[PDB]
């Protein structure tokens, strides 16, 4: 199973994958490239890397928690299981540290040249830290003595905390397959900011409650300490972790000390150490939890403070409170409580995407009318892209007779009403038009037209219309037939209109 | 009275309702849809439903404030009046629970398939918690022992504690009901978020005060817990409720300990515990804090912002400071110390709105001028739909002589003088219009125009004159007549326009 | 002088009141409206009133100061001088109470109207606070009394306690008077509310202090208080205050208790009131910092988002460092760290100051220039109004040979060399243009022209240049000529342009 | 070496100097002008200048660290070193106060004049603060004794202290460079803000310390203060300072009191003093730090904010889901997680990075397609400019057949099928354009056209094209020529587009 394993090593064909990389053709590329170095390159992007990444993670979590606190708290540092653990975790990231130089770096394109571009790179870069984190330095120290212990011993507890560097890295591939995970799953930026800060919270909280023990492990529990006077030397190991945990995470979260202020002047340093190492920290938290809240309600908040601008402008108008009101429900007809600006997000999609929106939105009014259903659907699109939403309130006058008219209707919703000189009244339905004569005409309004209810309508303009009708001179007589009826419905005979008509 | 039942089953036709559904016919809709199952099911936007839920939520509040105590001060839990409070709770739970069934549930349309779509995704979704949280387990539980004491009633606590968990549903419906209560009565976001957070953080307070007290209780009062160093175990419920209370709000505020820091290991973890959630809900309010500020001054906020960018292009030029003195000024006027684009704003509104706004904006001017208040209103409306308002400060020349006019003036406000060659001095008021002879006769501009005061003018453009021009004839005749008389006190003939008198 | 507090009545003709109501003769009008009630009516916005605000302030002040520590740390609160100075300040109020009815009212236009509108509508809104503040309850009850002792005295202070519902009344004056601060002297928005809120901070703080202390004053000092615990009653006055406000600003800023956690519940409760009053103004004041920093680097922080947007669209495309780095350069010549929209800003102002700014830019231009001091300043205003602003890097081609040339420059600053085949090296200097050939021609550029520092340019379009030129057609005879010499020295005969100059 | 010195007085020619002038003879002119003043003036952005400011910065940084301490913890101030190490300081600040005058002020441009700008301006501004700082009072004041002991100690010491006023001008010399330092490196300004904060707080903090014992000292330790109460008054001056320090800073950032809360009341006062400081830098400190976030994800916040706005749009039309996803892949595909507006961007830019860009986006295109490398690059570079980018979906018809086409393409990147009546199947490459007949036959598409998997495409508009055309007669031949070959190969003869070649 070679075969498999090169695949493995290989970058896949996900859907992150393919957002990063655009065509499948061009991932195919990456992997061809791949295959230069034989049995030995890793891509970044690649699925046995991730799960070697997620595996370094929970390791690096458990060092991380349980270094510390053995340390401190158990004097047996030299016992079977332990070492056996110790030796085991030290192996595994030894292990990283060799595949980080199989593994590619990411800059423009990867670097996946082996023997020049990524050891050379990551040799100057982070190498040396790492270096030390993996190789077990105690170990070594303790050999080197082999081939007057208390000083021994107290040193290598020191040598010991090295370990923890491996914090580091740790921090690196959080950060790495982080933003891998944003081009994934489309996560909350701010949720994610708040976590990785709470993660690192908690662990330096940990710390603090080790480091505050450890300084009287190290310097000999004197009497003048914390530890001391509270007599808890003798204790167990969980109580003691406990007590010194609670008085880290006091000074973190600003609540207090201990038993008592510190005596010793090796503690009261370490106790502010911890104050500036809190505080700040807390101030980070706050700080992030005002950007994750902002974020949360930003849909709702934005709409607000667009209506704001709306009021400060009739303000400065000086506008009675009659039309206010008004002007206050037509918005809310309108947008809903939803801000958004059609004109922009039209823009940023395409052509289909436009078609297919614009259809699903006027379907209903599509299925409505006669004349929409019968023709050829090019003549529909052409249509319907060119439409206009608007809203109206009830007893607003859409038309007003005599005028000179630049736009037609759709009534996709609610009831509307026309007016003329001796017609008795007349209303119309969904799916209904009105406004089709002057631009045919090329004259004035026959009628006014008044909304009886709140009516949503699809409004075209005239030299949309026009352009329209230019690619469809077919549609234009069905039109010219609808409105000749609707005239003698009516009783006003339009001269132009009946003459195409018999030429036609 | 089963028909009122039904109607307040079926929803009403409320503004909010209104404003959900669009026209009164769709509602009518909706409930013809409720209709279809009978007797049983209940709309989630319905008013009966509304009224149970603000039920719900005082029984549901008073649940969470009283059952806690009475968990763990109050020893006598099994006595008549309490038992009798509990039963009841219990029951109308119970039937909440039940209801949630009957209700539909909103995700797109609202669910009212009755068998189907609202039981199998309730069952599946909410129902686990809520079903604990109906059921009065620790009364079962005794129940069944009856078909060694004190264990048990250690045990049946914490069986009563489940009982809490109906915090959850009531959270739901607070959700639930104010994005209704945004959607009729316009209410500040930040405001609302900030009580919310203000209720539970109360509640998170009360909680821990019980608790802390509550695992003494549990834990049998051991003397290293703060209750027996405090010595007010025989204490009266309410002081040792008080004391309670106020060490977990000290917590929560980060103030400090009780009377000494803990000592056993069991209140020292609560301690932590409480710490943790009291610092998160801190920096949580503070953040819901800074939100409300940043959202109460965002009108003046922003125009300053938007001021600064003005400073900054000045800067960028290195004016003069009397210039840039000068442009304070005409900020000052133009804006008053409001942020708004009429652009986006008059684009927005529908045209009756619009010249409804104009309308009112520019009435003075009609009714002072003659022309206007004698032409058809048809005619007015598309004037006063082109004009532009502009503002000009004392000493600035409006038109200067010999220049090409590109737009005409109405002085709505404001004082401006006419200067020509041996002309004297000539003053404009109120409801005067200049610049109209440069955009009839097609020429240069006859004399220079300085303003004397501040003058409020609303522009013409000559495009939009004339296209408003194209549409009447007759209103530019009148026009004509009022150039020549002006030409004529002047002095200087125009010939074109004379010509065009005579064909007349 | 009965004239001029007539006048002192009437509103002023200041600045803030010309931004107000705009001209000068409008202020006018309202002295003129003003002037309907004789001898007792006041206008928000007058001097006066201005004054007497100011009077209330300071005085308001002191009475929050002074009366709450009055009432709690002295006991002989029936002396002489105190007496004195209650009922001076009670009359004061009074006074203030009946200026109300007489002042007017800001809603649209001020309600001027005396008997009904002022009087009627501050009656219902908030007359009943203020009365009871302005009145001495205490002396009223004492002289009930008048016409078992330690229970009257306990009552009275509570009583008194009435005359600290003065704050709203200052709260409101402090709103009125910021806006009106706002509109005179363009005030930083963020630095006002930190401002206030500081100062309702501080006061608070001085409450909470007395009222600690005042609590054990009126139930008798029990041994189980704070004042009995520290054996402190006897101390001297200021002592005891200067504890209290210790204990009240320690909650208000989360750092500790007094001497001890408090014993008993009247004390406990006090201490928790305090932090929740404490605890809450500390996160406002925090919202508040957060505010004023966001405001303060604003200018700053904007043009860096904006820059971000940048780099972004760079990284989307995957430019080449170089190029990027480029494009960083141009960016910093060209906006020098300041974020404008010239085109937004421009828009916003009117003619006169468009042109006095575009003055001020091309000043340099137009005096290096020899056709533009001749012509007519019209001819030069024209021009100038329709240049484009424009920065190039050296090693830049602004205009290669052979193309279709759509803009002519104007070298404002820097140099430019020109290129063409067999044409050696020419340079040009500030105030030369460049790309008037291609125009007048109609046809190809003549030759190469190529940055040779850093160079900022005019640039003015083909259409606006025809527009200018058709206007002025001696203007054009000068380009020809000089486009004519240029030619010659080239060795390039443009054929067209000889024949207009032979036609000419 | 007095040449040398003079270059040193005058500005160089860096990067930021360059930024800041423009152009390169700019800085001459300044040098020029600063050459009027011999041996004597120096420029704000010399060289020089900047050095002297950087050896001011860690001599006063030190003063302010060691000064305080100095006075306070060491009664010994008479010594020998310390009394060199004060005059020494002292010199510096007074040569540094000379240099003041000598400096030039910027405002416009900098404040060149000597006498009479300079001096004048400075001597009414900040002069009178730095004087006292600079001369060393507290010798003087010995001197004058010279020329009961206690009491003058106690009194020095205060004088002393006059000496940390320094503390203004390093404030203003931050602020100074770190403007600088913006326009030079191009600096985060958060972080910088909260760079200065967190010294300023160090040093607020160390002062707190250092005063807090120093008013004991002043008040010759009194048993009542918490120097005598610890009995750390004999205890070596380090650790009284630790605990000092402590003390100051648990009430910077609220953690609680020393040993005891304080008993007298200076000490109070002090403490009460310290708070009020504290936490409101504490307060400060938070707002930074919370602007700073908001800052550091600016870039991804903004874009998740858009995207919001594409949901709440969706929202408002109840789109189905499927279509929903679609919008949301078409989104991931163009943007890919980063906001950015190109038509804002480019329209920034001036043509040659312009074209630049675009070059280099289509620089595969060109290397593919045949016509491109030919012909003149003039032309390539008029097509490429007006080029629209655009992404497709795999299913997505481009082209449909029988519709009026307005736009051409051409395949960047992916695959595209062809869709013909009787034509099988065709599918076309990268550097392949489609959509070229409709726009030269001037009718119908001649057949449809979908995309295969994800298109990366450049469209090009009719009229965009046509303009191209006028330009390039030559080039529309080879497409005609190109087109007549596949209709050939499709079986669908356009006669026009023949009867042109034939004229040809
Ligand atoms: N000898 C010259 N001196 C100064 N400018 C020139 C000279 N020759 C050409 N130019 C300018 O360079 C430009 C090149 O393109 P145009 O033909 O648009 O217009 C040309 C002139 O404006």
């Amino acid at each position: 199973m070679q075969r498999q394993f090169t695949s493995m090593l290989q970058p896949g064909v996900n859907k992150f994958s393919l957002r990063m990389f655009g065509s499948q053709k061009a991932v195919e590329k990456e992997q061809e490239r791949v295959k230069t170095a034989g049995f030995w390159i890793i891509h970044p992007y690649s699925d046995f890397r991730f799960y070697w990444d997620l595996i370094m993670l929970i390791m690096m979590v458990g060092n991380l928690v349980i270094i510390p606190v053995g340390i401190t708290f158990f004097t047996e540092q030299t016992t079977t299981p332990w070492i056996i653990f110790n030796v085991a975790s030290d192996t595994v990231f030894l292990l990283d540290l060799i595949m980080n130089f199989r593994t590619g770096t990411v800059n423009s394109s990867e670097i996946i040249l082996d023997p020049k571009v990524i050891k050379m790179n990551y040799l100057k870069s982070w190498f040396v830290v790492d270096f030390i984190s993996s190789i077990p330095v105690d170990y070594i120290f303790l050999i080197v003595e082999k081939g007057r212990a208390l000083r021994i011993v107290r040193f290598t507890k020191i040598l010991s905390l090295l370990r923890l560097l491996r914090l580091s890295r740790l921090i690196r591939y959080i950060h790495q397959w982080e933003e891998i995970f944003h081009m994934t799953y489309d996560l909350a930026s701010a949720v994610v900011r708040i976590f990785n800060l709470i993660g690192m919270m908690l662990l330096l909280c940990h710390w603090d409650g080790c480091l505050q023990f450890l300084v009287p492990l190290l310097q000999d529990f004197p009497p003048d300490c914390w530890v001391s006077l509270n007599e808890m030397v003798n204790d167990s190991w969980g109580k003691q972790y406990s007590y010194a945990l609670f008085k880290a995470m006091s000074h973190m979260l600003c609540i207090g000390y201990g038993a008592q202020a510190p005596v010793s002047m090796s503690d009261l340093w370490i106790t502010m150490l911890s104050m500036i190492v809190g505080a700040t920290c807390y101030a980070m938290f706050v700080g992030h939890a005002t950007a994750l809240i902002q974020s949360l309600d930003s849909s709702r908040r934005q709409y607000q403070e667009k209506y704001k601008q709306v009021e400060q402008y009739m303000s400065f108008h000086k506008l009675p409170a009659d039309m206010r009101q008004k002007i206050h429900d037509y918005y809310e007809h309108r947008y809903q409580g939803k801000i958004f600006d059609e004109e922009n997000i039209l823009n940023e999609l395409n052509d289909p995407l436009r078609e297919e929106i614009v259809n699903f939105n006027c379907r209903k009014l599509v299925a409505t009318m006669p004349l929409f259903a019968n023709a050829d659907p090019n003549f529909v699109t052409a249509m319907l892209s060119k439409l206009r939403f608007e809203v109206f309130q009830p007893g607003d006058y859409i038309i007003r007779e005599g005028a000179v008219g630049k736009k037609m209707y759709f009534i996709q919703h609610g009831v509307a009403g026309v007016i003329t000189k001796s017609s008795k009244e007349m209303k119309l339905t969904d799916g209904s038009y009105f406004g089709e004569i002057c631009l045919l005409t090329k004259g004035r309004r026959t009628a006014s037209v008044r909304a009886d209810t709140y009516c949503r309508l699809y409004s075209l303009s005239v030299d949309n219309f026009n352009e329209v009708l230019e690619e469809y001179p077919m549609m234009r007589r069905a039109f010219e037939t609808v409105a000749i009826d609707r005239l003698d419905r009516i009783g006003k005979k339009n001269s132009i209109l009946l003459q195409k008509f018999q030429k036609d």
